[PDB]
């Protein structure tokens, strides 16, 4: 008991989330959000080198997202660790 | 072909990043960002259950961040997978 019919969000649902998903896709997986906020965010973009010394054309892209409190809240890039949950 | 002196960003620097870091802490680790953008973002908050039959007081918190493209760009929560990089 103790939790009503549909509000139970599980770790399995969180594990299905992937970067790039739209709000509609998240709503299907997670259900309706409990609280929604809008604010001014900042994104920081970097070129980075894997196996340093590889040259300018071998660089890849990473983006960092900061939230309302100006604290790091997201990492966009191509790492392929077998993404289960993004992070936190 | 060879990148210039002091803007070489490595995988090791990305691995040091953690959620909650400020822009000043990131700037120390990563150097000055290549491109900076500001936009309107959305955050979606959820309570979730760690295991089935948890009860209301055993729920934890997860926050989802959506970027300018209305795509999932970050996750906030408590997972403790030994965060190397916020997945992407």
């Amino acid at each position: 008991i103790d939790i009503q019919q549909g509000n139970v969000v599980t770790q399995d649902m969180i594990d299905q989330l992937r970067p790039g998903m739209t709000r509609r896709q998240v709503r299907f997986i997670m259900g309706n959000p409990l609280i929604v906020d809008t604010f001014h965010a900042n994104r920081w973009d970097y070129l980075y080198s894997i196996q340093p010394g590889g040259g300018r054309r071998q660089q890849e892209r990473v983006s960092l997202f900061f939230n309302d409190s100006d604290q790091l809240a997201g990492l966009n890039g191509d790492f392929m660790p077998g993404v289960s949950r993004d992070e936190a």
